[PDB]
């Protein structure tokens, strides 16, 4: 028996489950008049709600995001929260569903064979990494500190726009300080960020390739990072390296990454 959010309530019966998404549960479905200023008109939504298996704590953790989401708002570039169904009837919490899969898939998927000209330009490489930025300026400004940014935790809309995933609530994309200290910081997420900025310019690499998972330490420890992928400018290379500096005071913030690669994209 939960409160009723007159900000949030969205009709139950307005909306038309459909096919899993992903098991533990998560639904994806038609809703209706999700937009009230055009409220006949249809969109497709993603849908969580518990599985029937699921315990008392369960629930608090399907609360506690559904709230956090509330509370961390709106941007353009984050899995938005659109409605929530509380009453007589099971948790569902109702967010934006993007077409395209997620950032890794995106990329992988938009592989040239060999050394052809791929779809994927520059420009449109840059824009994937500018708007990733400033998706996580906006989280860091709300206080909120994702703790697992890859490639795989960004969606793409169907116009191409990235969206920051699982934020309400993996070695190779973890500070030092979060690998050894179980510390998480803004800073922590920039290394993940440069991390992330590698997987786009490999379109979808596995960072530190071959390298086995027991290695990586010791050679962060020496004080090795990945190496420039090929057809990687130098600028956007920098830029990867600035987010690998050990001490997370000398990594760039989300807001001078945004002013880095902003001044990249009005340089074409
Ligand atoms: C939209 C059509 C469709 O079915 N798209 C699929 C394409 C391939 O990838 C899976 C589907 N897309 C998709 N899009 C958005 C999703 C959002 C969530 C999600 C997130 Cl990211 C979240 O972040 C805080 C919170 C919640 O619920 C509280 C949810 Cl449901 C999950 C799956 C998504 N899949």
């Amino acid at each position: 028996d939960l409160p009723l959010d007159p900000l949030w309530e969205f009709p139950r019966d307005r909306l038309v489950l459909g096919k899993p998404l992903g098991e533990g549960q998560v639904v994806r479905a038609e809703a209706f008049g999700m937009d009230p200023a055009r409220p006949d008109q249809a969109s497709t939504v993603a849908v969580k709600m518990l599985k029937d298996n699921a315990s008392d704590k369960d629930l608090a953790d399907l609360v506690s995001e559904m709230e956090v989401m509330k509370l961390i708002g709106r941007h353009k570039n984050i899995i938005n929260l659109l409605g929530v169904c509380t009453q007589e009837g099971p948790l569902y919490v109702i967010v934006e569903c993007a077409a395209k899969g997620n950032l890794r898939e995106f990329l992988r998927a938009r592989r040239p064979p060999g050394s052809s000209e791929g779809p994927l330009s520059f420009p449109v490489l840059v824009s994937c990494a500018y708007q990733v930025a400033r998706g996580m300026q906006y989280l860091e400004s709300r206080k909120c500190i994702h703790r697992d940014l890859a490639a795989r935790n960004v969606l793409v809309t169907e116009d191409n726009v990235m969206k920051i995933a699982d934020f309400g609530l993996p070695v190779k994309w973890m500070a030092p300080e979060a690998l050894f200290d179980r510390v998480y910081t803004h800073q922590s997420d920039v290394w993940s960020f440069g991390i992330l900025l590698w997987e786009i310019f490999t379109l979808g690499g596995s960072p530190y390739p071959g390298i086995p998972v027991e290695e990586l330490f010791s050679l962060l420890r020496e004080g090795h990072r990945m190496d420039r992928p090929p057809h990687c400018p130098p600028e956007l290379y920098g830029l990867m390296r600035e987010c690998w500096h050990a001490a997370p005071s000398q990594r760039p913030t989300f807001k001078q990454l945004v002013e880095a690669l902003d001044k990249v994209l009005l340089a074409v």
